[PDB]
């Protein structure tokens, strides 16, 4: 669990059906209904967004959690660590010479199934979303992961129709 | 405690006599006989350096503190944040176009006299050395606060000829 990541995000035009779903799903849960706020940085020139990268400060609130993240360039790798001090990474990024770029709040949930994740976020005007992911450190069973995720995507009863390509940044800067 | 950092740094001639000593002040043990790493980052051609600052990831151990840290540009500045993977952070700042420029590794250990920090530690081939530090948001009270850490490292037997200007990095440098 770590550097590749592969993530499904899908439309979900109803939030109690899928609910009732997970409702009837034996599952862990990390957190429901919290408020997630995103901090996206980049250099002047945005050096990172013209090599495929970002870097994204993250706070999920009341949970308290908070990362920091850095996406790409390969499509599947992520990483991140969590952090104590919110205020002091975003100090230390300027002075590293970086700015907000971009910054967001949604309300989110994140469920657990096994060894993958399943969040559902409410953007307030665009609707609800859901993502299905489990990160590993072994590259060779990224396509089969990709299968599970499409299987237990299917128990939701969303179909390829319900996909949704457009990344959270990389739109609704629409 | 945060804005401004006041610290005095003193080469150490006998460390049992300075442990001793200490034995006689009331204090607190954040942790004694620790190893620490640090790893300074830097872009290839030396952004960071040139301008003052240091851009460092820390580990004490068996502490298991692990640290993010930006100090500078001015000498009387130092932000951190702590951080639960090392190795990610590590592999951020490399996809972020940073470089190991310079490592290094000592024992340390940390007292606590009051709101004051006492600092010793043990840099093979170089010998010993204190830091006496204090933090504050109050800009007036910056010549009393140094004020106070003389007196306190005067307590330990120790002159502005003990006095230390070199950073960690120069010390190494030699």
């Amino acid at each position: 669990q770590g550097q590749f990541e592969v993530e499904l995000k899908y439309r979900v035009k109803n939030h109690d059906a899928f609910l009732n779903m997970v409702k009837q799903i034996e599952h862990e849960v990390m957190f429901e209904n919290n408020q997630e706020s995103d901090w996206f940085y980049d250099t002047p020139q945005r050096t990172l967004t013209q090599q495929g990268k970002s870097l994204v400060l993250r706070e999920i609130q009341p949970a308290g959690i908070k990362l920091w993240i850095v996406k790409g360039p390969e499509a599947d790798r992520c990483e991140a660590t969590n952090i104590t001090k919110l205020d002091s990474a975003q100090s230390m990024l300027e002075n590293m010479g970086y700015e907000v770029i971009q910054c967001s709040k949604k309300i989110r949930s994140i469920f657990f199934v096994g060894e993958f994740h399943i969040t559902l976020d409410f953007l307030d005007g665009f609707g609800h979303f859901a993502e299905f992911a489990i990160m590993t450190d072994d590259e060779t069973a990224l396509a089969r992961y990709r299968e599970r995720l499409v299987a237990l995507a299917q128990q939701f009863h969303l179909s390829e129709a319900d996909r949704e390509h457009r990344s959270y940044k990389e739109i609704l800067s629409a």
